[PDB]
């Protein structure tokens, strides 16, 4: 009664202007197409209003809105998948709710009950169940967002906020049983986040500044940015992805490594999962630890590196075959080693996500 | 870039819903009250549209707007002052245009011609001329904003943007001829910007994360945050203000020092001006150098510190009498030394800003 909105009070408003779905020919470029409905909940000094599913529509915002002046905004990104039996499922939606909540706190935005939001999302996706593609490799992208909405140029804790969710079908990222590597630009010139910063939260502010760097990565001939940090150029993340390395370490032990959640990297859901899986298999050392370019160069020379890749909801797993550093093109042997591990990861997630094998990680819609 | 919009094509829609000025006894709380009109220019596939002054109104934005997901937003803050002859004037508006433009480039937003925007702003202020307060110490706050407006969840260079300006009368911050100090929280726990970061640009993303820390500063019993950086806790800025110190250095020379424009600092307009003035007077060493808490502690005990303060458009100059560091309350002698330096700076700016003495820094409206 001044804490959280409840799914039980959700309000439905089916559209009166259904939109033509992307014909079976239609491309489906990442975030360019949206479904018919959206979720919407308002918050002010009266607590949350009633959550409501409404037709997709513009946002009406006051010119002084803090979401626009002081970046009082955060968002989440997760996927729902439709299996061959056309049942739709989310991938560990809970971890996303957690993260959203944590970001919400960092920006002094109002908290809410994750189960209620999750259910509300489940109701929304349900409403647009038809928008979920089901061609192999495709999915529905779930975009929850929360922004401060005070019509005040004061940089204070907002007293008015707004949470909303939008959905878009996304097409396949790789052919059924393979993957294609990407080249990375690695330049100390740019930092993405720092210690004591806010990079371990998914806030809009973390991304705005990457657009320029991303272009520099392309003009320089690469496709993504490997973010280096500190004086030893430690690897943090690869653009909107957590970085992983499968190699024989200096101590001669075969292991899967990924930078620790110090506070400069984002707690990827896929990231978590890949560790979970690997720790399960028990076939090799799985460790969270700092990785430095130094260690990487030497591991490359002595040929101890097998696979390098990033994790993320866009493709789950993505191979790396080239890293441009100090104007030096480093060939990464990922494809030459299978990529054995990447494919397994890829294969296991697909069977879990598309409902080939039942699993606790999947939240049915 | 595209060919800037031109003032000559400015389109004017006068309001039919004049809000009525704040009663002559109504608290001009910063960023709370807005005037009747706003400026608005759109940008897209076809370069800039026509700039237009229109009635203050909400912004209609697509749910996927990049200004809301990846913080593709920046803004500027400057003041216009009305003299007793009712002539309105801006304070070095050019430096603001420059800065705006630089921020615009860092986020890959479209460029525009500084002079055209300035004229457009001059036209808008002209239109709301009556909204500029006359009380000594008051002013009109000018808030230009530029945001990416791509209805796309893709984190790319926008192809659709929007620039707009809103205005609000602000009341006095100090009574005439005096000032009141503020206490600062100085904790290495929090970092505002980093080297190679984007703190030297006025981007919304820089601020969102300060709201929490600001509350912690009040909770700790302070009023503003002194941002410390690096391993030696070098002073960077004091919240939305540049920090200045008037002290005898370790070499025995009396000087006014302020952190250099190394990139972790915002190029304040007031900051620039205070240096210009001091440089002019030629009465003491004026320098841009790194300042470390170490140096400050030692100056305090040896008594070499006279005045400490920050610069910013909100109050021009603001005294500091206390800095809480390591749970240690440091008394700063600012008020005990006049504060002579601060008073002079405050006197000079007032006479320039309110048109008591003509000056090249003032841009008439
Ligand atoms: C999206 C993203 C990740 C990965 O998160 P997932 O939950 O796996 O989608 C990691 N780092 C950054 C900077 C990201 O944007
Ligand atoms: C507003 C601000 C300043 C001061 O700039 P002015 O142009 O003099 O107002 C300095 N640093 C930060 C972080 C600011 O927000």
């Amino acid at each position: 009664a001044s804490s959280s909105f409840k799914a039980a009070d959700l309000q439905l408003e089916m559209t009166q202007k259904p939109h033509k779905k992307p014909g079976p020919g239609e491309p489906l470029v990442f975030g360019k197409t949206f479904t018919d409905h959206m979720l919407m909940v308002e918050w002010n000094d009266k607590g949350w209003g009633q959550p409501r599913i409404q037709p997709f529509q513009n946002l009406t915002l006051h010119p002084a809105s803090s979401s626009l002046h002081y970046s009082l905004q955060l968002f989440e990104g997760m996927k729902a998948f439709k299996g061959k039996d056309q049942q739709v499922r989310l991938f560990r939606p809970w971890l996303n709710m957690d993260r959203m909540l944590r970001s919400a706190m960092r920006l002094c935005l109002p908290s809410f009950d994750k189960l209620e939001l999750l259910e509300c999302i489940r109701r929304l996706i349900e409403v647009d169940k038809d928008w979920v593609p089901d061609a192999a490799g495709t999915s529905l992208y779930v975009r929850p967002v929360l922004i401060g909405n005070e019509p005040s140029l004061g940089v204070s804790q907002p007293r008015r906020a707004l949470l909303f969710v939008i959905l878009c079908p996304v097409g396949a990222y790789f052919p059924g049983g393979s993957v294609t590597p990407v080249s990375l630009l690695a330049d100390p010139a740019f930092i993405r986040a720092w210690v004591g910063g806010v990079g371990n939260y998914k806030l809009g502010g973390n991304y705005g500044p990457t657009v320029l760097v991303q272009q520099e990565a392309l003009k320089r001939g690469c496709e993504q940015v490997l973010w280096l940090y500190g004086p030893d150029h430690q690897l943090t993340e690869v653009g909107t992805m957590n970085i992983f390395v499968y190699w024989t370490h200096e101590d001669g032990v075969l292991e899967l490594v990924t930078p620790p959640l110090n506070g400069v990297i984002l707690p990827g859901v896929v990231r978590q999962s890949l560790l979970d899986m690997a720790q399960t298999w028990g076939e090799f050392r799985v460790v969270e630890r700092t990785i430095t370019m130094k260690q990487l160069l030497r591991a490359l020379e002595e040929g101890r590196v097998r696979e390098v890749f990033g994790s993320g909801t866009a493709c789950q797993v993505c191979p790396v075959h080239r890293i441009l550093y100090k104007d030096r093109n480093l060939h990464i042997p990922t494809m030459e080693n299978g990529p054995e591990l990447i494919l397994r990861f890829q294969k296991e997630l697909k069977e879990i996500q598309y409902g080939i094998r039942a699993h606790e990680w999947m939240f049915p819609v």
